């Protein structure tokens, strides 16, 4: 905060009195079902050392949460998204450099509560001691892959979910008899195996309705660069696990395998710094 | 935001120093009772790559929470809204594309609190470990259908609901003796079955009064397209369920059927980019 | 909201660079005791599709909370406002339409808490699982009746009220021995029936002091309409109830009859779009 | 509020590009100790169809919390401010009308919580059901008395108070042994009665240090009125209760009598709309 | 506040397009040790009825918390600030009046929570009807004492204090065996009586460090007045107490005497409205 | 709040339409490790009464938390910063004065809650009364020493600290078995005496990494003074304590000797009001 | 802030009406994998005493969390980032001085609570006393190393961590049988030693993905300096640790080594105050 260092607010900011040539590009990948969008703004400031270009990656990635296997009334499958990833990279040959990005990793806190109690009866003298720890855990965690000079990537992993108002079930949770109960409509059920799956409405929205990222990255050019034409690549992804239920003659049992499938988009864009346009 | 990435706030924004032409096309579907409004804008910033068009989707969908069946004093049925939906789409042959949309899927969080307590009842000894989980359950969930270019839609599904201050009930809730008690006024009642239903005032406002969507979508078209004219369709689907009450012998019984009826009200609007006006 | 789509704040809004002819109309209905006021503004934008007219229906509706009947010292009555309502409609033959009707309906929420604990005495064991549900109950809840193209109306109805720090005591609460105790000052009292009623100060303010509404509605008129003159109604209402106490020789009993009386006051205004003035 | 209808913020407000002639009028009623302050402002908008005059009713009403008389060492009295009022009447002959006023009645609220816990012991399986209800209780309630065309008034009443950090006593509380203990310093006291009252510092500030009003009443007058002059009357007043306590030879007993003394301070102001100034 | 009456925010305010003088009359009273400052501001608005003058009485009053007397290890004294005060007065013959003042008395609030729980064993069934009531209480209370036309005064009384986390103690707290133990370091102490006092650091800051007023007043004088000179007086009195502590041969006993000493300054200032300057 | 008296916000502030000549002076005291800094600003508003100068002693003071002496494994010492101080002083004969200072003593509040519970078995009707009191207590508590006319000084002391999640300890804490366990690693560890100390990271940051003050004072000097030169003195004194642990027979014993060493670093500045530069 | 002192907000700030030369330098270190950049502004306010320069330290330090060693299934190591540190120092020969730095050490707080209850049975009575304190402890705590005239540096250190929801573990935690369980997935399992480690996703984001500094620094120069060229060194760091799991033939045992590897990346930048550019 500039105001903390006695500097007038906004003095250190950039972009004053300088025109910006914004833009927009929309693409839909029918095969993978991820509507991709890239909102770019070309900021050049005569005061600033080098040109700027902020590249939003709004888009959206479909959940793709559906039962894919119908072996019978004894066992069935299910494929759900376990990680949405979008990463931008530049060719190693190019001279453009990634300067900033957002969001970024943040520290997480916890609340600690100690206790100590005395008691007198009548002639009892009971004593009690207790410690309670509280923290907030989201269903999906947004992570920023290690950003290097030429590429930055984000992830949205599946932390855990609450099923039928029962304790959160992690992706690797296991039970001695029932097995992993991540998506199990009924434990001691009698319907068809395909029917016995948690309704997509009850689950988190991201699983079935998809995830809509909003990530910002800014790249710069030496203002005296001999070449003013750099290509950039944006890659979307979706890692889908495999959840299967089978009947053990007494109760349903569920098993999960991690990173069963994966699909990418890999769109390539062409940046023209001289004319301040990015079309592809 | 831009301030966090050192970019002055509003630098990468659109619509500055450009005239915008708006409108408030409105319509009412008397048959389905869906007063639908469309408030559009035609921001045409010269710096931007493509033309813009922001289409608000204000209006309302009537709840239609009424008792329709009067088979007798022993049985009766009720019809209530289970999901309000509103959608936009463009013909495939058109070149305009859907760029953004404000209401979007968001991640949910839970507060997990552990515990551990041991005391001595001085000879004596005790130990206790506990886990607790907290989260908010909205009555209706505003989830966004998987969006694609030339088609975007929203839904408002029915989550669990609380009646008579007792435990929350949902569409699939079942009780072996009483059945689904979603809208059951009394258990050991003696008055007419049709009269035995939860008062609409006690229920959620959306069921009786109705739902008023407020969703925003923005369409962009190429600045040098061959034809500056596109047609867009807007739909206001509603889905209802059938809730049945009958006298088993000593207590009431509640049965619910999912997605019984459905009302759709589609209207086609014509967009004229050259004149910057939209006609219904 | 608007800034999430990267659009400049307030760009999609209207009413900029244009003069607005505000106004005010006040009237008092001595017979029904409701001080009704109407504040209007004419927003004529050259950019906007059609003319606008924003109606604020501010005013006040007297509570009228008093004992109306006095039949000896054994039983007496009471009349209190069950629900205040204000409506607004246009003649069918008119061409003006209702566009927006803020405030609208909102989605309720609740917090679900789940617990699970263990124990070990001193050999011994113990298990306890329990869930708690919390939510907020307003005394009066405003509802937006289904608005059509020509009429929109709000209503504020009676929810439960804490009496002497006791339970909710909603309108239809019944007790086998004491009966409905909504406004019962004392259970086993010995004073006169008429004087035995909850003091208006202890009760909610709206019951005895009145409800002052603030609802906004905007009606649009085609810019090239052949006839500019239109008409409005602006109807207020107040539905009372009858609460009676009688002595059963052992304790007081209370009974309530819903919607015993209804008094409504209407006054149609004339709109003059050409003059941009509205007269009562 | 206004921005939700897509109207730019402040578009529908008034007072733009105008010269409001404010003022001030201070009076002190040493007989009743009621400081008066009638800050006003004449908002003349050419767009608005009527003149405006917002009357701020600031001031202060002294608490007047003292032992008015003592009768021996076993009887004493105390007079405390039961309720403050501020009335702003307007002669029915005049044609000016009150348009708005602030503050106004607001809807209360309360949180409701429900519990359901059942455990097992090793096995005395138990079940527990419980519900809690919480709400805020201001010491003094600012109730807006039912307004009309020519008269608007406010009042501040005594909700209840906590005495010695034990019990929220009120005017209606009664205990068969000790009686009303609203301002009883000690139960089994042995001190003189005249000095057995709760210290004014421990009590609420408004009881002894006074209440400072803050109210607004905008009154509008027709612009083509025959005479541009309307006198107005503004009334302050407080209602005092006599709190008697005496010794029953075993313990102190206290009784409270409601509305014992009432003192009204009335002032008349002449308004000159043409001159835009009102004189004392 | 002002925007709720549909009046544009800041319209009714005062002080626009008018120049205002200021000053920092500052004095120090070495005998009483209270840094005295008076920041005045002269406002002469052509639209306003009168001429304003805002006198901010910010300053500082030393705590003066020390052991005043020492008469052997058997007993010792202590003097601490019981209450701070500050007030402004005008001569009766003057024509200036106090317009407004700040801060002012405020209404307290409390949270009241009810409860009701059932139970079943195995047989045995229990019940519970417990209550609860919580509120926030500052140790020092700032209450505006009744202001007359020529006089306004504030005070900061001592409400109560927490000693060694052993519950709140006030000036009237009494214990049969230990007596008033407000500032008692140890109960069964054995060191010197003077040494057995609560460390000033552990106590509240105001007791030993001082209090910094931030009060404000406004004075108005009719512009067409024969005499444009007025004299105003300001007082900064502090009220002390005695907390003599003595040993009863078994444990320390603390006794407190209320309002032992008092000291004040009473500086006089001269106001020159014509020159818009205030002379020390 | 200046807006609560109807005065327009910022009217009474000083600094409009004037030029302020700010500055900065940085100096580091290698002997005491205190990076002191002052940031001044000369404000001379012609509408004001006296020249102004605000001195912000930002600076920074090291922690100096290390074991000063060790004597075998039998015992060892430790020196930690007990309190940080910074003060500004003026010559006794000087004509400038201290007017204001931002950080000032503030009143502290504490919550309070009273519980009353009834019960009924089968029958054993029990009762329970409870008092709960909670408050927030920082580790280091800033205090403003009594400010006189010439010198104003702040102070930061050691309130208490939480060690190994155990009950908070303070300088005066004593335990008959272990003693003052403030900076104690293990109660009966077998490590070396010097090694058995709380890790600086586990302790508060201020103890080891220093304290960076931010205090503001404003100095006003008459504009007609014969001499326009003033001298200032700024001190950054810091007080350390001596903490020693001792092995008696089996367990470690800790003792604290408060106010052992004090480090002062005073520097004299010269102010030139005429040239508006403070240099030294 | 300045508002409290009656100084208009922003009056004492700097950087007004003066152009600031801005820039950005970005570099990546393949060996240590820490993407580092510095964002600088050359503020040259003519009113200010000295030329000013604000240096950011935005970037990222890779987590580097992987199993470095694999020695059969008996045991295997793991290296994780113990603390990320970034420094910034000037040569002792230079004359530029470090003025300020935004992130600084802050004082923490605790929420202490006290309890006291009474009980009565039937006939026996009981008493209880309780103390509880609450505080928030982040996983990573950023600490500002003691700054001086030339060198300034920050650090972020590993404070605590919750493993599998089973209490917080720190580097100093020890268990007599299991040992340090900081990153031990299963207490006893048949998997390989390398396989048995806490999944990086379950761990904190900083450990696996990395830490992104956002620190700020300010540097001043005498405006009359003989030379206008200053070299500055920017140093990043990452202190590693060694975590190893053994097998005692019954359960896994974990040992942690503190500060095993430290890899630091140093960069030297040259500043040209005349040209207002920091080359590289």
């Amino acid at each position: 905060a500039d105001s903390d260092i006695n500097i007038k607010t906004g003095t250190t900011d950039i972009g004053s009195n300088t025109t910006v040539k914004t833009g927009d590009l929309v693409t839909y990948d029918k095969e993978n079902g991820m509507h991709k969008k890239v909102f770019y703004s070309f900021i050049d400031d005569k005061n600033h050392n080098k040109k700027l270009l902020v590249i939003r990656t709004k888009g959206t990635i479909a959940g793709q949460y559906r039962v894919y296997s119908e072996e019978g009334a004894n066992k069935s499958g299910l494929a759900w998204p376990s990680a949405f990833k979008v990463q931008l990279q530049l060719p190693d040959n190019e001279v453009a450099q990634i300067s900033d990005y957002y969001p970024r990793n943040s520290i997480d806190t916890k609340e600690y509560m100690s206790t100590l109690t005395y008691g007198f009866n009548g002639i009892g003298a009971n004593v009690s001691i207790g410690h309670t720890l509280k923290y907030v855990q989201p269903d999906f965690k947004t992570i920023l892959e290690s950003p290097t000079d030429k590429k930055v990537g984000w992830k949205v992993i599946f932390n855990n979910m609450v099923n039928q108002n029962w304790g959160p079930y992690d992706r690797d949770s296991w039970n001695p008899v029932y097995g992993n109960q991540l998506f199990m409509k009924t434990r001691n059920g009698s319907m068809k195996a395909a029917d016995n799956f948690l309704d997509p409405n009850k689950a988190s929205s991201l699983l079935s309705s998809g995830f809509s990222p909003d990530f910002a990255t800014v790249i710069t050019m030496d203002r005296k660069a001999s070449k003013q034409q750099t290509n950039i690549d944006v890659i979307y992804e979706r890692v889908r696990d495999d959840y299967q239920l089978h009947w053990t003659s007494t109760n349903w049992k569920g098993t999960n395998t991690k990173d069963k499938w994966t699909d990418r988009s890999s769109e390539r864009y062409k940046i023209d710094w001289e004319k301040e346009e990015m079309t592809n």
